[PDB]
């Protein structure tokens, strides 16, 4: 209902942690467990790729369509890019539907 | 100049005449040329059909693009229809260049 692809198999979740390395222990055996750790944090790359499949589209409407498109007229920035800061936004949300279909 | 394709060899011209048929001639040999036809006209069907060579676009660029698209708000007819009499009209020219490129 959030919109989307309704799936019995979704994409399967990746979980990912990192090891705890326990700092050194006392010379004589306690049982208790080890409550005592080194600090630690991990970085890396991750790439993910899909492939999506397109349905064509086949019209014999005679009159142009609807289309998604950029402002013509001058602006202090960019949409989709970075500002002075260099922080970067997104000015609207965009919709997937333009192009028409009888009904 | 007017823009276009130059050609040395452009497709050539096509030339098309109704053949005169003449009226009936006086039952003595006269010498002078026939000025006395049958008025005729012709109609008929003629199909032309052109293959274009596409060159796609190949592009980094971020941000979306500059698209030609046609009004969304209501209007008292359809643009590149017919009217209420059956007259078809071209509201705009419509130019080529939208997409863009570095220079
Ligand atoms: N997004 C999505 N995921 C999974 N199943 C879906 C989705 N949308 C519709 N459906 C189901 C609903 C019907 O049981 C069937 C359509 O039947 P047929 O006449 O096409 O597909
Ligand atoms: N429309 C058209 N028709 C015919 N010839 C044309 C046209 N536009 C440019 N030219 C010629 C001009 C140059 O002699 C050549 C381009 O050289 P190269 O570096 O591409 O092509």
């Amino acid at each position: 209902l959030m919109g989307g692809f309704g799936l019995k198999h979704p994409p399967p979740q990746i979980l990912i942690k990192n090891t705890p390395v326990p700092a050194d222990p006392r010379s004589t055996f306690n049982g208790d467990k080890l409550n005592s750790f080194i600090t630690q944090y991990s970085t890396g790359q991750v790439s993910v790729e899909i492939e999506w499949e397109l349905q064509k589209e086949n019209s014999k409407r005679w009159n142009p369509e609807i289309q998604y498109t950029s402002n013509y007229y001058k602006s202090t920035s960019v949409d989709f890019a970075v500002n002075t800061e260099g922080v970067y936004s997104e000015p609207r949300p965009i919709g997937t539907r333009y192009l028409t279909r009888n009904l």
